[PDB]
């Protein structure tokens, strides 16, 4: 729900062209603007506590950065909410590497730079993505990089707000319990770790431990040694160092997104959309 | 699975509404066959929370934890049958008798620590230690009650855990909060320290301060753990007990078993006779 919501059928302004797939929740459709012919992405969510959707919309609406999917408005019609966003012609990095195979170090370097620019902006607004992965990093026809799917971020923000509201009397509560109730058990630096895992996923086609049961992975991480790239000789010492510092086990010692932007791997002068246009030609 | 699908009034006569807990209403009831009194908690009946609460009570076999006799499901009402505690809660008692003596508080703290050491040995956390949740029977015995908060937290943790998806990109601190929350069983030791102050002063510290502000006060780096108001009224052993149970850093906070060897609660003259004395004052 939103004060700027369009209380109208989205088919008044758009032609639905094809179903693309789901996100954390909702189904995304490729649509075409009836007036300009411009393509958009429409995420349809069936409708309940509307708190998560209100937060998702607020997150998208208050973002004005090139590395974050552009938000064009939402429609409420027949108990379906449609969130209209920027369309990304090549899909996610996962749609691409599943066909093309491993990305080169330069292509990964450019993607990490673009994601870090988007993360530095999000963290500057006190926002946390919490779901950084290849499937949530979209590529348009121009080789440009966009962060998408704030569903997890919205669920966490709504859950935190719902928790403070029903926490009751805190007079017997221990300080560590009061701290988790107000700020959760972590901060925005979790996004820097997820980006390092994503760099390994782009290089190896899977995140570390993918073949291990999700619950067993949670227990292993909770003596845990941060993952490393498999083939040392395939990558430069700069890429190995990038993985090392992004995957700093202690968040306190983990560098911020702005600090990571001056790391040699992502501050190289030859990084641009042309590296991704090369990958898209390989997909063709 | 062992819930009795029948009306509890077949076996019990409802005598009086006593009051509510975290959820539900507690009634004083009489066994039709033996004339023995029981406590029946009625809850209007997602059943995840009630399932965990019954499981917590059913798997406890310790004298300092209120006895569980079974549950009834009838006419969309769940009745949890438990041991009746003739004197009620310590809050019901101190609201009539006034402040408890140091020896009476020492015995209550010993009994609660024995119950906590047992709960923590089964990987359980009370999370709601306070005077209202410490019950006293006619024999002056001490029983921990109301696992409603513990059940809500356990159900919430299992619900978010089942609907979190792939954790392969999650930072270790995010995986830790997903598996064990942002704190451990040592939160119960802090709550016991606050409860000891509540028994001594009739209110927990900061009782008159807004609940949300109290949360902020504790999160601050300069937060000082509470102390007893009248220093000259209590022994240095009671002051030290408050000092170590209210250790700000949960890492430095002693366990329940370690606290059981503290001078205050290891005194040889601590027995139910101290509460029987308190109950004779109540009889007047
Ligand atoms: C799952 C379909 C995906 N494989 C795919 C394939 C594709 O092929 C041409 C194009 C697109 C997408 C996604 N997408 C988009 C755009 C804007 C927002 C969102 C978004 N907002 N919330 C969740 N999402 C996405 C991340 C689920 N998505 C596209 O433009
Ligand atoms: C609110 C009534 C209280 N003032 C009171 C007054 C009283 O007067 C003689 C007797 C009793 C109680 C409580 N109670 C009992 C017993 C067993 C379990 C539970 C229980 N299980 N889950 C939550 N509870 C309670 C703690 C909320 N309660 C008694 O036997």
């Amino acid at each position: 729900v939103d004060p700027d919501i369009f209380n109208r059928d989205p088919r008044d302004h758009y032609d639905l062209l094809q179903r693309l797939g789901g996100g954390t929740y909702g189904e995304v459709f490729k649509a075409r603007d009836k007036v300009s012919g411009d393509l958009v992405a429409l995420k349809m969510v069936k409708m309940d506590d509307v708190s998560t959707l209100q937060k998702e919309i607020l997150i998208l609406k208050t973002c004005r950065h090139a590395n974050i999917v552009a938000y064009h408005g939402s429609y409420l019609w027949l108990q379906k909410l449609w969130i209209c966003m920027e369309f990304c012609g090549a899909g996610s990095l996962q749609d691409i590497y599943q066909v093309t195979g491993s990305l080169s170090e330069l292509q990964i370097s450019y993607v990490c730079r673009e994601v870090l620019q988007g993360l530095a902006y999000l963290h500057s607004q006190k926002k946390i993505h919490r779901d950084i992965k290849g499937a949530n990093i979209l590529i348009n026809d121009a080789g440009e990089v966009r962060l998408a799917d704030f569903g997890i971020s919205a669920q966490i923000g709504a859950e935190l707000a719902r928790r403070l509201e029903f926490i009751g009397t805190p007079y017997w509560m221990a300080p560590e319990v009061a701290a988790v109730a107000l700020k959760g058990g972590y901060n925005e630096l979790c996004d820097i770790w997820s980006l390092g895992i994503t760099a390994i996923e782009l290089a190896e086609l899977q995140p570390p431990l993918f073949d291990v049961h999700p619950l067993r992975v949670l227990f292993l991480m909770t003596g845990y040694q941060p993952p490393r790239l498999k083939e040392k000789g395939k990558w430069s010492a700069a890429f190995h160092n990038f993985i090392k510092v992004t995957l700093t086990k202690s968040p306190k010692k983990r560098p911020s997104a702005t600090k990571m932007l001056s790391h040699q791997l992502v501050s190289q002068p030859g990084l641009n959309r042309g590296l991704i246009l090369d990958l898209l030609d390989k997909l063709k």
